[PDB]
């Protein structure tokens, strides 16, 4: 057996510290507590890590999600036992539904006390079983490195997701006395069937006359995904449409872009999909919000399949989701980016699809998706605020990241903003957690310090977690908080004075009541150095 | 006909739910809207038969419900939507579970036909809340709705009270009851025994009643005694008769008037030193509605010397707790209060060497003008000011040093007046619990003695207080200068700590939320601000800059 002694003499806390470094972790979100003290002190006292403190553990969890989605790295959360652990359940469930990599470490009462109704003792492993890909309770310090490495491996492989590691106080406070297996300290057949599927899929794409790329979140789980997607779209001249969670993976300013697909997407995108002979699904799960009545989804693709000249190709990483909603002609199992890479050289270069694009461009100017404009001297419409802010943001030339709350403003943000860069739309889709906006924006800002981070929030959503406003100031994250306030069966909620709230929290507050002041405020909003909140009184829902 | 009930035929799940709440004597519901719970939400929200309290975050709803229950004696009813709505009430359920607080949580769920398909906002709530509820279930059909509701309330309020969860699929609550259902399933499972039951209990009651009289004793009373209306009343009678010293756990505070000369006050490590000794200088420890927390007896082995010989009576309700931590001599299973009445007769009226011994031990155990303000002084002065109003006063707190100071330096007199998170110790509990308590006792003066870090956890509920019209008095003992994490300290006792959270301007926050804000920086302004604080009509927040070296 290959043994290692480099950790002998250290405490669980220092080992934890060392393991984070080996995992390339430089940011940790969390809140202190007695049970997690040994680890907290180690991380909090090291200048090797940036410890971000929220005002509520839920904040830590959502901040970690924002961090992960904007960086591509797993979000690390550190909290204490009992209430500390239960306060991160929503964020774990949220991350679980959206497939976001997150590693949650929770302090626990001493192993000797487990199952005695000790103070702040909770069956966290049991509580988080359904909202984590995997969880475990470290039983001894020798086991610590192993569990950490497993946690990171699982959280970042297959469909990314959250994992939880329960850390008993006696275990993290103990000192490693014995050497441990070297393997456990270092990070991390059908191979033929998959290669066959890649060939078959290449054959279908080369064969297609009116193909469509239906792209989702999966393409963002690899740094080169968006690049290879563009390459494939250019090489075979294939129009590209994305899901809500796929926004940003393809430049919407590109001529081949169909924009968002679904009951809330562009008519043109929905048409291309209903008329296509081949649909190439890349990192998307065919949600009914996208497909509509499944039995009537992609009729021309079905016909092609029936006649042996098309159908549906699905690049999926999870075997469980293959053929789950729709029967597919071909399924390429595994990482979408990797497989698109292996398939590129097999794709026949297509000079043009004049007819297909003619029909598409015809629908574009035939169904110009536009909301109901605003009548002079009247309540400001939210879609307008978004279309405009998008322009103002764009004029700065900076990299822009957008987070949102949950509600009507969420869909408007998705629809009326012009997406161009990957990892720039961070919204809660799977679970739809109100209050996500602010903390996710803070975490995204910590991940991309130079980026302009905007949170397009709703008034009710914003109230859920507005206490994190002071956390933004403390963390030095200059997030731009936009609140589309449409508050005048019918649950009228009382809102605080958002501007006075902001000032009370330590930020600059701005308000807009009339159309004649919107443009100036939007510019000041985006131009302000430091965190700032802008409330725009908008027309009732 | 008592066989089938037809009164609900034709109604929707939502109206049935509405009717069931009435049969359960529910007039208050805390919750937040969402698509999955819409059918029920609309029914409750549109009825003037119920007061629907809206928080800004579901966690607020849960803690508000706990405060409501502890101050009223009734179960706290919570109504939330699926997914995030359900997961946001997990902490409050875990909190209520640890402190044995009756709470009925109703969560909207995706249609039964969609269960297990990863539908939008679908969560295995029954699985998530299994370890933090006494019982839970997912209603499968509208005919089953009345049954589950009655079971939920029965379980939440019997044995050791606790939280229960009822998962409500949208299609089920939106459906209309077409067929009749058995009357048994629609009648509340409210609350007779046999000679076999009466004898078994009476047996242990007498055996215990003997070991009592035949001894010279101490009452170790806890939260259990407050779970019966006439609980504390019989506690006094049993202390008067045989002249017995009464000591309470943190959760027992208020069960016995600390004015009476027989009060040993609070027990445990952060308790009055006198009590800890009296618990040793006692020949017989009469445990009443307590669970011997290790925080009450660290040296489990060195616990109760004089009582460890001539035979530790235990009036417990859950057999699963008897002889599961400490070792008892006699066990009087069942409701404490009830078993006390069933033992009042067998008690021989009356001790002088007992008091003298204590009074001495007790008689054996401030700030200078110009220096920092001490928390203890704030609490003692506030207790006095509160008392001078003559009103019924209820106190809630956050979690931390201020929690223990509130317990120690306040003078407890009335039952159901100290509402603090002891079992789970949930920071952020103060404000929402105070709002719920206020809704339960509209005429009571409700004070939340909070800490700055704890208060930040849930300060968004401030606007909820204004909206609900609850005139809660929020006291924030801000000691932000000392960190909330100790690195090291002094033996003989300074504290060096780290991790300081940046607090917002509490006064400007209050004003922004719609309340009156007050601040105290110097000792020379404390008394006036305390009086204004308590005298202000409407919700008000008072921040007192306190010494970080206390
Ligand atoms: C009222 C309402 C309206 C909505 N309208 C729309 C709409 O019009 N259009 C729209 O798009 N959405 C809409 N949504 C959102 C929608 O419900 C789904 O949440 C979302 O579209 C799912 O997107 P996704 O498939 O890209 O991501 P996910 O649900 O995260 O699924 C990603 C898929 O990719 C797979 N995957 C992950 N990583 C990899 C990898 N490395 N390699 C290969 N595969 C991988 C996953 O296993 C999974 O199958 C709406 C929601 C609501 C509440
Ligand atoms: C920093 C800190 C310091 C603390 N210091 C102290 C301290 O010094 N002293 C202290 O006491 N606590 C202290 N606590 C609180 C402590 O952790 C426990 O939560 C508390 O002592 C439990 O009190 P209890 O047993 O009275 O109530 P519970 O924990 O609620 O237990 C009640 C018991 O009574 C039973 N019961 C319930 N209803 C009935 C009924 N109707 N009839 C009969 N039996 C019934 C229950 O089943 C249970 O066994 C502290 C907490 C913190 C965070
Ligand atoms: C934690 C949580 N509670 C409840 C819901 C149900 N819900 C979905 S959208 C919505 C209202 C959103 O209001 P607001 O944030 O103001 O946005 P708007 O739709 O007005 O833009 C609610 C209550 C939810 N998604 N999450
Ligand atoms: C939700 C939650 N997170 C963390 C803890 C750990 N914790 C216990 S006391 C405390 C600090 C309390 O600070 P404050 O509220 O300001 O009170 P003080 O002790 O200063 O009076 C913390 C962080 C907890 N009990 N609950
Ligand atoms: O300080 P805690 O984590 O023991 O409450
Ligand atoms: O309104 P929701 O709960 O369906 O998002
Ligand atoms: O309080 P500190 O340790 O974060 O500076
Ligand atoms: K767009
Ligand atoms: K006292
Ligand atoms: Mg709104
Ligand atoms: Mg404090």
């Amino acid at each position: 057996p290959d043994m290692d002694t480099s950790f002998v003499g250290l405490t669980g806390g220092q080992i934890f510290n060392e393991m984070m470094s080996r995992q390339n972790v430089d940011t940790v979100f969390g809140y202190p507590g007695g049970a997690i003290l040994p680890v907290y002190d180690a991380i909090h006292n090291s200048d090797k890590f940036n410890f971000v403190l929220p005002k509520h553990e839920q904040g830590a969890g959502h901040m970690a999600e924002g961090y992960a989605r904007a960086s591509g790295k797993p979000g690390v959360v550190l909290v204490t036992s009992g209430p500390g652990a239960t306060n991160v359940v929503t964020p774990m469930a949220d991350a679980f539904a959206d497939g976001i990599p997150m590693v949650v470490f929770t302090g626990q009462v001493p192993t000797s006390a487990i199952g005695t109704d000790a103070f702040q003792e909770a069956d966290v492993v049991g509580i988080s079983r359904s909202c984590t890909k995997w969880n475990v309770m470290v039983k001894s310090v020798e086991e610590l490195p192993l569990r950490i490495n497993e946690a990171f491996e699982i959280a970042t492989s297959g469909r990314p997701g959250p994992v939880l590691v329960d850390l008993p106080k006696d275990v993290t406070a103990a000192i490693l006395r014995n050497p441990i297996p070297t393997k456990t300290t270092l990070p991390s057949a059908q191979d033929e069937f998959v290669m066959q599927s890649i060939n078959k899929a290449a054959d279908l794409i080369n064969l297609a006359k009116k193909p469509v790329l239906y792209v989702g979140a999966g393409i963002l789980n690899h740094a080169d995904g968006p690049r290879l997607l563009k390459e494939l779209s250019d090489r075979a001249q294939i129009p590209v449409t994305t899901t809500l969670q796929g926004l940003g993976s393809f430049d919407q300013e590109d001529p081949k872009s169909l924009d968002m697909l679904g009951m809330h997407g562009c008519a043109t995108a929905n048409l291309a999909v209903q008329n296509a002979d081949l649909i190439i699904a890349v990192g998307a799960r065919f949600d009914d919000r996208v497909t509509g009545n499944i039995s009537k989804f992609a009729p021309e693709a079905r016909r092609a399949a029936a006649e042996g000249r098309g159908g549906i190709i699905h690049f999926e990483v999870s075997p469980k989701n293959i053929n789950k909603v729709v029967q597919t002609q071909i399924a390429v199992e595994g990482d979408a980016t990797t497989n698109l890479g292996k398939m590129m050289s097999k794709i026949f270069p297509v000079k043009e699809r004049s007819e297909w694009f003619a029909q598409i461009n015809k629908w574009k100017k035939e169904y110009p998706y536009a909301y109901m404009e605003e009548t002079p001297g009247s309540k400001i419409k939210p879609q307008t605020v978004i279309k405009k802010l998008s322009k103002v943001a764009n004029d700065t030339g900076r990299h822009v990241i957008v987070t949102t709350g949950v509600g009507q403003h969420q869909m408007w943000a998705a629809q009326h903003w012009t997406w161009r860069n990957p990892h720039t739309f961070i919204t809660s889709g799977g679970l739809g957690t109100m209050g996500y906006g602010l903390p996710a924006a803070i975490g995204a800002q910590v991940a991309k310090p130079e980026s302009l981070v905007i949170d397009i929030d709703g008034d009710a959503s914003f109230n859920m977690t507005l206490t994190e406003l002071s956390s933004a100031v403390q963390a030095g994250t200059p997030v731009k908080i936009l609140i589309l306030n449409n508050e005048e069966s019918h649950t009228h909620q009382l809102n605080p004075d958002f501007i006075k709230l902001a000032e009370a929290m330590g930020l600059k507050g701005l308000r807009v009541k009339k159309q004649e002041e919107l443009d100036a405020k939007l510019k000041e909003f985006v131009s302000t150095k430091g965190p700032v909140l802008l409330e725009v009184e908008v027309d009732k829902k």
